[PDB]
């Protein structure tokens, strides 16, 4: 806790959605959007496997469809924009050891753990899956995590999977291991 507002405890990350009518070309553009205003909607990101869909995430009900099982936690239904994206933050339970992400996305994204980038695509792209380099966790427990992802338009998908076993199996980040505050969710 770091202010005077109690924070919701749930098995997920704290999600924020931002839309814009400017072009998002890269991570910097999306982070600047996040900095520029209050979120257009908030949600609980408890099953981080979104899309795929078409015809712009920021239009109509496409965000709801993209978020799927998480859309019932939306604070509002945003109005139309051309471009948009999400900012997720909270905690993930990981034992000490080596891990790596494998992420399918359109457009780009950045994932950080304990403040260090561990999976980055700093550009727009049609759907593509990257196997990212491995990283280490020094101490078992809840690790800080954040993610950004955006859609510049067109198709959209975001599925960042994680392997604990050297790339032999991967899992989606979901309510089994996510925490919004770092306390244990029940
Ligand atoms: O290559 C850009 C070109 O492809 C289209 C096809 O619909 O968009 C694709 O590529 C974009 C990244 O440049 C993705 O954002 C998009 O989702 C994907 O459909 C066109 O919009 C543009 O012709
Ligand atoms: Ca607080
Ligand atoms: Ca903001
Ligand atoms: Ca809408
Ligand atoms: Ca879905
Ligand atoms: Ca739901
Ligand atoms: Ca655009
Ligand atoms: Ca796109």
């Amino acid at each position: 806790q770091d202010d005077s507002t109690p924070d919701s405890l749930f098995a997920g990350l704290v999600g924020e959605y931002y839309g814009t009518n400017s072009q998002l070309n890269n991570i910097s553009d999306f982070r600047a959007l996040v900095d520029s205003k209050e979120a257009d909607a908030t949600f609980e990101a408890a099953n981080i496997s979104y899309g795929r869909g078409s015809s712009d995430v920021a239009k109509g009900t496409h965000l709801q469809e993209f978020l799927g099982s998480d859309a019932s936690t939306l604070s509002t239904d945003p109005g139309d924009n051309t471009d948009g994206g999400i900012y997720l933050q909270g905690y993930v339970y990981l034992e000490a050891g080596t891990y790596n992400f494998k992420v399918t996305a359109d457009d780009g994204y950045e994932i950080t753990i304990n403040g260090n980038p561990v999976a980055t695509v700093d550009n727009n792209q049609s759907v593509y899956t990257v196997t990212h380099a491995s990283f280490t966790i020094s101490e078992s427990g809840y690790q800080a995590i954040d993610m950004i992802w955006w859609d510049q338009g067109g198709d959209y998908v975001f599925q960042p999977t994680l392997s604990a076993d050297g790339g032999s199996t991967y899992f989606v980040l979901d309510s089994a291991i996510l925490s919004s505050t770092g306390e244990t969710p029940y």
